C-alpha cells in the first residue's frame, strides 16, 4: 500500500459563484458569474476549551469538545463592473436615463477661479450630466442673494454677460465648467450663473448603500492541472475586506472576506462536492 | 454562459476636491489636486453575530452590521499652495511686504 | 475621480463628503519626490444623499 501510492495533488482554477438573496429575506432567487479571481482561500475558527483531568504532571488534557465551528473563507476579484462593485460597496446597480430639461440654470454661490463647478447638480443624477448642448454664462455681484427663475436665462439683477470663449472650459460630456485660474472678467465677489441643458442619455450608477450583502457561494472547479472538485457554501455574508487601490500600474482588485452560515438545521456548514 | 470577456482596467485617473466653507457644504468649486500616485478606498465594519444551536454547540443565526465605516487615503506627485493648506489645516496668506524705509531692529 | 484608464473602462467616484487631515510623514528632505500623504474619510453629506457615489 506505501511505496505505490499516488497522491491527488490540486492546483486551484475555475471561478467562485456567489449570488445575491432577494433583499433582507433568506432566500435566493438568481445566479452570479465571478470572472477571473486571483486568489481565493478557506479558513476556519477553533474555539474549544478543556480542563478536565490532572496528575503527577499537573494540567494534562484530556479532551477537547468544539464550541463554535465559525468556518469561512476570503476571495479576491480581478474582474471589476457594477456587480461586485455594489457588492464591495453594500449597493445596487442602478440605471436610468437622464430627464431632458432642456433649460436648466441655477447659480454657483462663490466665485473662485481655476477650478470646475459641476453642471448637474439636482439629485435627479448626483454627480452630474454626462451632456450639454450649450451653456451661457450671466453674472452679477455675489453679495446679494440672487435666486434663479424661468424668465432669468436673459439676465439678472445684474444684467452683466461672459463670453466663454475664455475664462471659461468646458468638458462638454463630462459636464464640468473649468474657471481659468486667471481671467479678465472674474474679478470681484460673483456669484456666476449658468443657463444650460442635457443631452438626455442612458446612465448608470453604484450607490453605496448601508444594506448588507448576503447570499450563497459556489465554485465549479474543472482544473486543468488535478482533480476536480466544487465547494458549495448555501448561506454567507461576503464582507468587503482590506481596500480597493484606485491607483498604482498594477491591475486592479477588490478583495472580499466571507464567514460562511447554517442555512438551516438540515444544512451542513459547508458542501465539499 | 462558458466564459466571457470579463473587464480589467489600470488605474489612472485625476481626483478633484472642493473647499465646503462651515455647514453641510458651500460648493467653492472643485480644484484639481494633480497627478496622485496612490488612490486607496479602505472598507471596516463594526459587526456582532447572533447565536443558536443545535444539539451540537453554537451556529450563528443572524450577523449584524453596527455602521458601516468606509474610507481611504491617496497620494500627491506635486506640492503647491492648495496641497498645503488642505494639509497644513489652514489658509493661503499672500499679502504684501509693507514697503517702507529705515525699518530699524535690535539685537541684544 | 475621472478613470480613462488606459487598458480598461471608465467609471467616476463621487464622494459627497469627507474629511482631509494629513497622513503621517510629509518629508520635504531626502532625494525623492516630494510625496505627500493625505487621509480622507466618508460619511453622508445629509442622509438623503448616500455615502459614495460610482457611476
Amino acid at each position: 500500500m506505501n511505496d505505490n501510492y499516488q497522491n491527488n495533488y490540486v492546483v486551484g482554477r475555475g471561478t467562485v459563484y456567489f449570488d445575491r438573496f432577494q433583499d433582507g429575506t433568506n432566500r435566493k432567487t438568481g445566479e452570479m458569474y465571478f470572472g477571473n479571481t486571483p486568489e481565493f482561500t478557506i479558513n476556519t475558527d477553533s474555539e474549544t476549551l478543556d480542563h478536565y483531568s490532572s496528575d503527577h504532571g499537573m494540567r494534562v488534557m484530556d479532551a477537547s469538545v468544539l464550541l463554535e465551528a465559525s468556518q469561512g473563507g476570503t476571495f479576491t476579484c480581478d474582474n471589476i463592473n457594477a456587480d461586485n462593485l455594489a457588492l464591495w460597496f453594500l449597493g445596487e446597480v442602478s440605471n436610468t436615463t437622464q430627464t431632458q430639461q432642456t433649460d436648466a440654470k441655477e447659480v454657483f454661490n462663490p466665485i473662485m477661479r481655476g477650478r470646475y463647478y459641476q453642471l448637474g447638480t439636482t439629485d435627479d443624477n448626483p454627480t452630474g450630466v454626462r451632456g450639454v448642448t450649450n451653456f451661457q454664462m450671466v453674472k452679477a455681484d455675489a453679495s446679494i442673494a440672487i435666486s434663479v427663475g424661468s424668465g432669468d436665462i436673459t439676465s439678472i439683477v445684474g444684467a452683466t454677460v461672459v463670453n466663454p470663449a475664455g475664462n471659461y472650459e468646458i468638458d462638454l460630456e463630462a459636464g464640468r465648467i473649468y474657471i481659468e485660474p486667471d481671467s479678465t472678467d472674474l474679478s470681484g465677489n460673483v456669484q456666476i450663473a449658468v443657463q444650460y441643458d442635457v443631452d438626455a442619455q442612458k446612465r448608470t450608477l453604484v450607490i453605496g448603500k448601508s444594506n448588507m450583502v448576503y447570499g450563497a457561494l459556489r465554485m465549479i472547479s474543472d482544473n486543468p492541472v488535478g482533480l476536480n472538485k466544487n465547494y458549495y457554501f448555501p448561506k454567507v455574508s461576503i464582507a468587503p475586506d482590506g481596500d480597493y487601490a484606485l491607483k498604482g500600474d498594477d491591475w486592479q482588485v477588490m478583495s472580499f472576506t466571507f464567514k460562511a452560515m447554517q442555512l438551516n438545521n438540515i444544512t451542513q456548514r459547508v458542501y465539499i462536492d
